């Protein structure tokens, strides 16, 4: 036991049956959207940098039907969601716009509806099921937004691009969820392809598909199953810290600041500010190197870069915690572990570990043994992004 | 005027309609797969080179229904498909494979059925309609193959990779149409994204999606209305002349040969084979430079590299015709045109012209006046790849 990862046909069946019960008929329409692990390139997306995430086999499925009455009627089967697990509300009009409210889980859906670029949208009934753990740092939020977006497309086709949909999901997260994320989670949930990671250039929005499918390789995800109080909190503080440092250096973003320019201008910025820029500018470089390493088959080089990334996030960006540090220190101790680090926004959530497929069983036993807390594990391949399911 | 480009809703309705008439019921399943234009990197894909295609709004729509009796029943509405435009034939069995026969157009479907990797596959009825001009160098052939494959996936899920679907369609084109194509046409049909070009590395099969986000940049396609059939052309001879040069220099392919190496090895190959290989080696270098130019907005550079592509295809590879030559010279005389070149296999078909959007109307009048024949015109955006359409 690593945690089981239901396949789509299973999640679809569970969603259909829960809808049949709730609404009294079979649903007409279905879609899926994955969760996400970031292999490397943390706190770079809102700095116009480089990220290398892959989509997981963990996913949100959303089934539903149009209505003729202009209503939205929702049910989520996730415990983890704040109560009530059901909500109904009328579609926004040019006269009354939707509003963030409680239950907080519905905000993600209301936000996507509120910014959906096409019209006219009918009402709908829908059930959500998820295998993404809510609030585990594997991006259940972007899964839900992108599932919601893809579903609305089945009611009312858009005329825009992948990146425009990601930006609609991003704005919904900003205005309705109150969380000023970059573009990474929405982008990988939309753009994943199985047996690949995605080098996303968050400035050009150019994407490269980097093969990550060798039977002698595994990616292991360790849920710390913790979430400290600085999550809601220091993420916006860091994002503001980065924008200052860029202004002080005459730079549109930290993407335009070369690592050698930064060293030779510490005196223009706080000692705290300097350590933040150093992380971001180095991580961008590490992410470019790591992508080339992963294509080459150089797991050792990739693993070193993962660890260098962890040290940087721990000491220079200070978004690690004791629990993530502990879980990374246990992982590197295991023979066959190429590297390990804190993934997502941090202050808790998950570590990602790259290792020999043969060592995963040992690696899971050693990390459980050497972690105070109760840890959960996913052995996860690179998955496809958001799909329509024909019913 | 640009020739208008039917949207999917309209191709779908012409397909529902011809399906109802032919088979006396509504179809249950639908798919689309686009044609493509190659921006630069011609006759490199089978030499393990680089190409930069985008998918088109021109597409093949296939609608159909599982059958009970283990037969395949097909209709196409394309004028230009050899008679008969309808046929039935039994599914391949373990006892006996499909074989290429008459009519030539159905070899593309038979081949994809023969090589489709998942079982069991039921009989089916299907109609094919297309906005892709048959024989025009916009890959009507790969559009047909990939539409068929995406359809079979609706009858019987596969569980390989996007890449293995393209190599099935390629396999079908080699063995059933006897046309030894590279992987480009099938890959772009599968992998397209609207508002992107696709840089394909045909050695490693790595892909980048390059944003075409600029409303002041147009792509104009000019059909010469001289038809190629690539099978019976000098295409297989070019491919073999490239192979004999690689073999002579001890290279796995011409991707492994630099210009300077080819130049010192003249005494190893014929005058002709040297010229063919010099086009290929040159064209690989130019496609990398072109991607770099496009990435920084240097359209004048991109256009000069396209003109060099065209002179290399005309003089060293010898796959142009007097008609493509006149269409290119005529587009180059127009202000706001960055570059123009033949696209696809050659011997006829289409040119591709990159130009200021505002110049498109002048450019269409000028090329038509200065063309000895009758040109048709598509003003083209980057389009989505192959898709399921839920009925
Ligand atoms: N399937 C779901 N059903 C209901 N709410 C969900 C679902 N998936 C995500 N959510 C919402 O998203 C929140 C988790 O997002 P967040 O705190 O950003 O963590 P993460 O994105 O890492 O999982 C939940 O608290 C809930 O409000
Ligand atoms: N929709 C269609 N219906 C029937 N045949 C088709 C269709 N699309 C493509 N074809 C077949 O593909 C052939 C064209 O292939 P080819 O000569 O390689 O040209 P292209 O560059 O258009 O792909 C036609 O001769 C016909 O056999
Ligand atoms: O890599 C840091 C990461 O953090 C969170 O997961 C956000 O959702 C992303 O947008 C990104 O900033
Ligand atoms: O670039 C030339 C081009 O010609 C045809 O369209 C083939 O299908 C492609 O594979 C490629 O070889
Ligand atoms: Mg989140
Ligand atoms: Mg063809
Ligand atoms: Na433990
Ligand atoms: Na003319």
């Amino acid at each position: 036991a690593a945690l089981r990862q239901p396949q789509v046909a299973e999640l679809l069946a569970e969603a259909r049956r829960a809808f049949r019960e709730e609404f009294g008929a079979e649903p007409e329409l279905a879609v899926s959207a994955p969760g996400r692990v970031n292999l490397i390139g943390e706190h770079t997306d809102y700095n116009q940098g480089l990220v290398l995430p892959m989509a997981l086999e963990l996913m949100t499925v959303l089934v539903g039907s149009p209505r003729k009455d202009g209503l939205v009627s929702l049910l989520t089967t996730s415990e983890g969601a704040d109560e009530p697990q059901r909500l109904q509300f009328p579609l926004p009009t040019a006269q009354r716009s939707l509003e963030p409210g409680t239950p907080r889980w519905a905000n993600y859906v209301k936000g996507v509806i509120q910014y959906y670029p096409a019209a006219p949208l009918p009402g709908f009934s829908a059930v959500v099921v998820s295998s993404v753990p809510l609030g585990g740092g594997l991006s259940s939020s972007a899964s839900l937004e992108v599932a919601t977006y893809t579903f609305l497309q089945q009611l009312c086709p858009d005329s825009g691009t992948i990146a425009a949909r990601a930006q609609v999901c991003q704005q919904a997260e900003h205005s309705f969820a109150g969380m000023p994320c970059g573009i990474m989670d929405q982008f990988i949930s939309l753009m994943g392809q199985k047996g690949h990671a995605l080098l996303i250039d968050c400035r050009s929005l150019e994407t490269s598909l980097v093969p990550l499918s060798d039977p002698k390789l595994a990616v292991l995800i360790t849920n710390s199953n913790v979430r400290h109080s600085l999550a809601s909190s220091e993420y916006p503080v860091r994002r503001r810290q980065c924008e200052e440092v860029a202004r002080a250096l005459g730079a549109a973003s930290l993407r335009e600041v070369q690592l050698e320019e930064l060293e030779a201008a510490r005196d223009l910025v706080s000692k705290e500010g300097f350590r933040r820029a150093r992380h971001v500018v180095g991580e961008i470089r590490r992410t470019a190197q790591a992508a080339a390493a992963l294509r080459r088959g150089d797991y050792r080089a990739f693993g070193r870069l993962m660890v260098e990334s962890h040290r940087s996030l721990r000491d220079d960006y200070e978004v690690s915690c004791p629990e993530l540090d502990q879980l990374v220190e246990a992982a590197l101790a295991v023979p066959g572990v190429y590297g390990s680090r804190m993934t997502g926004g941090g202050f808790g959530g998950c570590t990602v570990t790259l290792l020999e497929a043969s060592a995963a069983p040992h690696a899971m036993r050693h990390i459980q043994e050497h972690y105070g807390g109760t840890a959960t594990f996913y052995l996860s391949q690179a998955a496809d992004g958001a799909k329509v399911l024909c019913l």
